[PDB]
């Protein structure tokens, strides 16, 4: 049990989330308050996807999505439900983002994608046509429209330069000018959460949050007019991006960050940004528990004192890895044959250690993040009237998908920490290309 103390640093009281909770719905009303959307760590974003303005032209729409290492492209049937509008992707394309492509400029990497995109047109014996574009960009963005807005900055470990400050929508266009070959009506830009929410919404109306815990994590939610002073206006509701990443940033969560949290932090590619992610993400929980397991070998207590070359270097213990672990059958097999490939060979308990270092990452991630839904849904109920709240929450993400626990660990907290509230998960189909283009057919009906 000298292991189950260091571990044991990473249990939450339920004290401990009600406290993040709190500091959530805290947070939130900083960001959307004109005196302190400024300094605000999270900024919730107005993205003018707004309240059923009801105005849908049916017809097949481009939908991109850049936000994670594989870069997509896809097409979309936008058409007319009982409900409002049906959606399917028809056919799609994914292309790796090089890495001299980071590196370099914004328009460098925007040319790439204009290449994937025409080279996807070419594929597909449709290099000419005319086609709404909606797109999926999974980064802070400040709206001036639903077809304009300006990168905060990268986040999840992009680092191409001159992208920051500018309209995306822009260096887009920029680049798909440089080109000739086709030409595309980038009617809408959206967030991956607000895509997932209005593909879950057109099947469940219920459906007012987006979420996402992937290599990120960050969600989206229907907000009152008047609360989200940085728009003018009162009537109706917009969707809002929270950016909840970003919570902590302010020193919000120092009490609860340890060792692991305050190196991770340090070695990546955006230290002091970040840090609720950072707690979450699955760009984030494997080196957690690299570093949790690197602890345990110099304290003695796992791998017989020794250490792979491997295990001793950055981004070697993959998230995939997190889950694996924990779907090991207890026959450790599983447990086994990832740290052999990482050149160790662990022993009966070594493997437990492992797994219980997994169990303690995953675990703490899945609590933290049901205080920020948690935050996010209290919130909300201050703005409905009625006993009993039905909402709904629109989920992606490897994280919350593939991983054994995440999931059920996660439902149970959110709903020990939102009385009076009946929630609904349902998992996006899709729902990022078919999200941006849905609301591309709305937008369109204006452009
Ligand atoms: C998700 N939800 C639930 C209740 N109201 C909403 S918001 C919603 C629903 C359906 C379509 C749109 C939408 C898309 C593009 C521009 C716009 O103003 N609205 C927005
Ligand atoms: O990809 C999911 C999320 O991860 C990152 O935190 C981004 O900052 C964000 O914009 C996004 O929505």
């Amino acid at each position: 049990t000298l292991v189950e103390q260091i571990l044991a640093e990473f249990q939450l009281q339920e004290e401990d989330l009600k406290k993040v909770m709190r500091r959530m719905q805290k947070e939130m009303d900083r960001g959307l308050r004109l005196e302190t959307h400024e300094e605000a760590s999270v900024k919730m974003l107005p993205t003018y996807v707004r309240s059923t303005p009801e105005g849908s032209e049916v017809g097949d729409f481009l939908s991109l999505d850049l936000g994670g290492t594989n870069f997509r492209v896809m097409l979309v049937k936008v058409g007319e439900g009982e409900e409002g509008q049906w959606s399917v992707k028809t056919k799609h394309q994914m292309y790796s983002i090089p890495e001299d492509a980071m590196t370099g400029t914004a328009e460098m990497l925007f040319d790439y994608i204009s290449e994937c995109i025409s080279d996807f047109l070419d594929k597909h014996q449709m290099k000419h046509k005319k086609l709404p574009l909606g797109f999926t960009f999974s980064f802070p963005v400040r709206h001036e429209d639903i077809d304009k807005g300006i990168l905060l900055n990268w986040t999840k470990g992009f680092k191409a330069s001159g992208a920051e400050g500018n309209n995306v929508v822009g260096l887009l266009r920029d680049a798909i000018k440089r080109r000739g070959d086709f030409e595309m009506d980038v009617v809408a830009m959206v967030n991956d959460t607000v895509a997932t929410m209005i593909s879950c919404y057109y099947e469940d109306h219920q459906c007012e949050v987006g979420m996402i815990v992937g290599t990120g994590c960050n969600a989206c939610y229907m907000e009152e007019m008047q609360n989200v002073e940085l728009v003018e206006g009162d009537e109706g509701r917009m969707c809002v991006n929270t950016e909840w990443g970003a919570f902590g940033d302010s020193g919000e969560l120092d009490e609860f960050l340890l060792e692991y949290d305050r190196l991770v932090d340090e070695s990546s590619a955006n230290p002091g940004q970040q840090l609720y992610e950072k707690l979450i993400g699955g760009k984030y929980m494997g080196e957690l528990v690299r570093l949790v397991l690197l602890r345990l070998v110099d304290e003695n207590l796992l791998f017989h004192g020794e250490a792979s070359e491997q295990l001793r270097t950055r981004g070697a213990f993959e998230t995939r890895f997190v889950s694996q672990v924990e779907s090991d059958t207890g026959d450790r097999k599983q447990i086994y044959n990832i740290l052999s490939t990482l050149g160790l060979r662990p022993s009966t308990t070594d493997c437990d250690i492992v797994r219980r270092a997994c169990e303690s990452v995953s675990t703490r991630a899945a609590h933290m993040c049901s205080a920020g839904l948690a935050g996010v849904i209290n919130r909300m109920r201050e703005s409905r009237s009625e006993d009993v709240m039905r909402i709904t929450v629109g989920v992606d993400g490897s994280v919350y998908k593939l991983h054994p626990s995440f999931k059920e660990r996660f439902h149970a907290s959110v709903r020990r920490l939102t009385p009076s509230c009946e929630i609904t998960f349902i998992e996006s189909e899709e729902g990022s290309g078919r999200g941006a283009a849905l609301v591309s057919a709305v937008a369109c009906k204006k452009a």
